[PDB]
């Protein structure tokens, strides 16, 4: 009974490590998309300042 | 999605560079027209002084 529980805990750890590592890499990717969106906001804001100064 | 955004930013840069470079060359041209208008103002002002001294 202890070895069937020991394998069941190994499966629980393997599933948990997979979903944690997936969630962390996807969070880094969406933060890089948000950094690109911030750069497009700066581009439009400086284009507005180029418009009023020109 | 990042490459379609990357091309969209390339289009935004190309349109911005075109309208900035157009506005700067037109501003140099109208400043040269204003320099010619200033020269015609000096010509009429000195013609007035030639009139009163003559």
């Amino acid at each position: 009974q202890q070895r069937t529980m020991s394998e069941n805990l190994r499966r629980n750890l393997a599933a948990l490590e997979a979903k944690i590592s997936e969630a962390k890499t996807k969070k880094n990717m969406l933060q890089a998309r948000a950094k690109a969106a911030k750069a497009n906001a700066e581009l439009q804001q400086t284009l507005g300042g180029l418009g009023t100064s020109s």
